[PDB]
């Protein structure tokens, strides 16, 4: 096909782009300056055991065989795992991240998934983060100006999200135990978890990416919806957001409830949903402004002690805001596209953006899972009743 040629052109640019981004915003030279620098500055040494931990991983691709998806379980759950099933299938019926889902029946008669991650992936990933922490230490000693603060904790933190299952395995169960018998959200119970293998409830849906494709108007409305509303109620129901979502993570069943079945990406928000948001996009369509940059400059939302244009601020908030101002929105790939176009033309006026670059971390979590969400919201070219569940979940967004 042309098609997929386009996607893989579109994921190699955005790939570029986000390198540049990395020389221009981060290692303070270009990718491959960089490269020779850290060949110089790393013992030639470190090559080959770098390369042999990849290699155990690159053994045995994907699927892995039943006997040694039997050696991850013996040393998961001990030799005698076949006890904790009533069957095991050894014919694997997905693939995950590192790892392939086999379908089983617990001993207590239970459908479920059981994850198993691949022998080779623990070694592979903590390898390649050695790799990273080394080539981290080369930029921070010898790329002057580079900024890579934080980077080394988000890396150790990423590989180990990846590589304990048992993490994921807790967020899904603060999920399962919030969101029990819930009328519109299903999250399947976590039966067992170890670090390499987690078992949780089976569940049948229509996946999210199916409807996106061939959905009916009416799947689509109400998978978007649902996926709306989980968005604002988790933080409010147990303090958490689901976070950076994907198409992937979601469901619907027959009952018209939502399955949620990954929670690699559980974001903290003990407070709750910030009111300042629901507040900011009510003052914001009200077009009070002077109540609104107080309010934003406060918040952090934009600059502190800047000029700043209301032009840019509208910009800035309208793919919030348009959506709010109907009782129902249809959430289209055409309107995300027009949301990407600016009002201020630079040859205009060369002005520096009002936009914050370093938002709060309670701002900035929540806002980047909404982006997501909403792109998602717009390939499934769902209509929303996204006004009367902001007035119901968000804080301050309501009349008061």
């Amino acid at each position: 096909s042309k098609d997929e040629v386009t996607a893989e052109l579109m994921e190699k640019a955005a790939n570029q782009l986000f390198t540049v981004l990395g020389e221009l915003k981060g290692g303070a030279m270009k990718v491959g300056q960089a490269l020779s620098v850290m060949e110089a500055a790393i013992p030639d040494e470190f090559g080959e055991p770098y390369r042999e931990a990849l290699t155990k991983l690159q053994k045995d691709a994907p699927p892995l065989p039943a006997s040694k998806v039997h050696r991850v379980l013996d040393g998961q759950l001990g030799t005698k795992w076949r006890e904790r099933f009533s069957s095991f299938n050894d014919t694997p019926v997905a693939s995950a991240s590192i790892g392939q889902v086999h379908k089983a029946i617990w001993s207590d008669g239970r459908e479920v998934a059981v994850k198993i991650q691949y022998p080779g992936a623990d070694e592979a990933l903590r390898a390649d983060l050695k790799t990273m922490q080394r080539m981290v230490g080369v930029l921070k000693q010898l790329s002057p100006g580079a900024d890579v603060q934080g980077v080394v904790d988000e890396l150790v933190e990423r590989t180990e999200m990846e590589l304990d299952y048992r993490l994921e395995a807790a967020n899904q169960r603060a999920f399962a135990k919030a969101y029990h018998d819930h009328p519109r959200f299903q999250v399947p119970h976590v039966v067992a978890s170890a670090p390499k293998v987690v078992i949780q409830e089976w569940i049948e849906g229509v996946p999210m990416a199916e409807i996106i494709r061939h959905g009916t108007t009416e799947q689509r409305d109400l998978i978007g919806t649902l996926l709306a509303e989980l968005t604002f109620d988790a933080p409010r129901r147990l303090g958490l957001m689901h976070g950076d979502a994907h198409p992937g993570n979601f469901m619907l069943l027959p009952d018209g409830r939502m399955g949620i079945i990954d929670f690699g990406a559980v974001a903290p928000m003990p407070g709750g949903f910030p009111i300042e948001l629901g507040m900011t996009i009510r003052l914001a369509r009200e077009k009070n402004y002077d109540l609104l940059l107080p309010t934003m400059e406060k918040a952090g939302l934009i600059q502190r002690g800047r000029q700043v244009s209301v032009r840019e601020i509208d910009e800035m908030l309208r793919q919030y805001v348009e959506p709010i101002q109907v009782e129902v929105f249809h959430y289209t790939r055409k309107w995300l596209q027009k949301m990407t176009v600016s009002q201020i033309d630079r040859s205009v006026a060369q002005i520096r953006t009002a936009r914050q670059m370093d938002l709060p971390a309670k701002l900035a979590i929540p806002m980047r899972v909404i982006a997501s969400v909403g792109a998602i919201l717009c390939q499934l070219d769902a209509h929303v009743p996204i006004k009367a569940l902001s007035e119901e979940l968000i804080p301050g967004f309501a009349e008061p």
